[PDB]
């Protein structure tokens, strides 16, 4: 799958297995002993069994089935909801430690910024991808971590960070709405649909209210527009294009995250905004949308940054905590 | 709805102010020598019915006197329907336009300074408290500065530092249009009032992830019941179109309409609350007015907005509601026309 070459510390002679257990996804970071390979894997949390089965498989294939030489470090919120369930599922384990979620995210991000080349990049449709040589000025920054929800962290110094804000309108909202509305079963089908979509069929644009014309005034604002009469089936029967709905709600959720990230950056006098989590997925349209929102509100005085291992910030911090 | 106010009838021109929004037209007029301000709202979807209302107002309240009627149009829609108004009212004294933001702030400032029992606070703990803004009790410079969060299809946010000193700040495309569009399509709710009834009896916990569901307990600075991901529980042929019918058939009753209505009402309300808070923080404003057609005196919506402002500001900022929230723009237009007929 996804690997980085990095000279890990194997002084403890231990197979370190870091797990970020979110509401919806589990992310693992691990290194076969003496491999000098960081390995990354993502699965869904619902069906907690099918995941615990993943942790067994990693231990079987990558540490010769040796539980006694395996240490699990649990991060995210399942780290508490599931600390005991892990001991119950892995009785011969050498140990299970925890690493607080926000501290995991920042240690992971600081590691990727300072240590790993070709990891930090800008993206817009104009310029395309520019790699930022951060591992070759950095502080202060915001991390906007987009998962089910949105966590926003302020980082002033290497070990000084706080959670300044958040939103319940994250990836979970986008995935949930588009799944229920369109029947799409994969985030990739939602993304492929959004790519060919025209949001103008479901959104009220500035031009639609008045007569920038393509600016959205109201996301999904065009949609709403005893028995004695005909059945109100003309309403129930009104139809909307799946690609158009996907583009509308991708813009709505992405622009909103962008605006909140810009406002928090404004309050905190921060120029550098990192997007983390499992939301952009390297999708050019999502990245362009988040980059443009930061560019638009700041008139280019602030910068959106993306991460090749955006999903693995927490697990990476947790892995490094093992020593 | 009507208010007692000793109007200046000047040359007796009958001033019919219309705020034309995305979905709604909000009308303010005063029959000559009535000393009554009168208020009506109508959808703009059916042009015949909107134009019929204006005709009925002129017939019943100005004795059918078209030649002494002035229509002043405001809202984003003032431009788009100017020609519809010209073709429907060829006999009238005149049609003018008033700028949207000036209309909103002239209207709100009039309500704040002149009309009693207009401005109130609401939360579920304290109930409604009337703020005596027009009295002299809440007088001078406990009024300014303030934010107006004008919620219609979208959200407009205006800052007012002092009389005649106002500007637009960043708003949101996640407004009433978003809530109404999503719930109408997903749930088949027929009216905004049905969506709010369904929301009142709903349980959002069945479609939302709470902090409790993720962290198994309290956590940073959030209770277990706090919402972590709106609709976050829901995601767990080459077809082109979706309809309510297709969503209802495909999903049967896997998710309950009331629970969906409560989830998206909280999601959109909490989001507007946060953006209002963040703009008030940047501009060092304590006073946040909610206007437009969104709250509609709905106790849960008002509790949601007030709690969000109170939570983010740790009590330093306050949400204010308006008995005539829908009419701010139409009221400002009316006051301009009234000064012209003086
Ligand atoms: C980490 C996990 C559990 C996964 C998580 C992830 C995302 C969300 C998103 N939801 C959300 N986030 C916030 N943040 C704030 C900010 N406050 C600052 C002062 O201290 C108190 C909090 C207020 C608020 O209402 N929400 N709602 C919640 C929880």
């Amino acid at each position: 799958t996804q690997e980085i070459s990095y000279n890990c510390d194997y002084g403890d002679n231990t197979f370190n297995l870091a797990i970020d257990i979110g509401g919806t996804l589990a992310k693992v970071v691990f290194s076969p002993i003496h491999s000098n390979r960081l390995m990354f894997y993502t699965i869904e949390t619902e069906k907690i069994d099918k995941f615990m089965e993943l942790l067994h498989s990693i231990i079987k294939e990558h540490n010769n089935g040796c539980y006694r030489m395996t240490h699990i470090i649990a991060t995210g919120g399942g780290a508490f909801k599931f600390y005991d369930l892990l001991y119950e599922n892995f009785p011969q384990i050498k140990g299970i430690s925890r690493f607080e979620e926000m501290e995991g995210l920042i240690h992971g991000l600081d590691f990727f910024i300072h240590e790993i080349p070709d990891e930090v990049f800008t993206y817009n449709d104009q310029d395309g991808e520019r790699i930022i040589p951060t591992s070759s000025a950095i502080y202060p920054y915001l991390l906007v971590n987009i998962g089910s929800g949105v966590s926003i962290l302020k980082v002033t110094e290497p070990n000084n960070f706080s959670r300044v804000g958040g939103s319940s309108l994250g990836g979970g909202t986008l995935w949930g709405l588009l799944s229920l509305i369109t029947g799409a079963q994969t985030y990739d089908q939602m993304l492929d649909w959004a790519q060919e979509g025209d949001n103008s069929s479901v959104d009220m644009l500035v031009g639609d209210i008045y007569g920038k014309s393509s600016a959205i005034a109201s996301s999904f604002g065009k949609v709403f527009q005893y028995s004695s009469h005909e059945s109100i089936e003309k309403n129930n029967g009104q139809m909307f294009k799946n690609p158009d709905i996907c583009k509308s709600l991708l813009f709505a959720i992405s622009n909103n995250i962008g605006q909140i990230a810009y406002l928090q950056a404004k309050i905190n006098n921060i120029q550098n905004i990192y997007f983390g989590g499992s939301y952009t997925r390297g999708h050019l349209t999502t990245m362009n949308t988040l980059s443009y929102a930061i560019n638009f509100w700041s008139q280019g005085s602030k910068q959106a940054f993306f991460l090749k291992h955006e999903g693995y910030l927490g697990a990476m911090g947790a892995f490094l905590s093992a020593s």
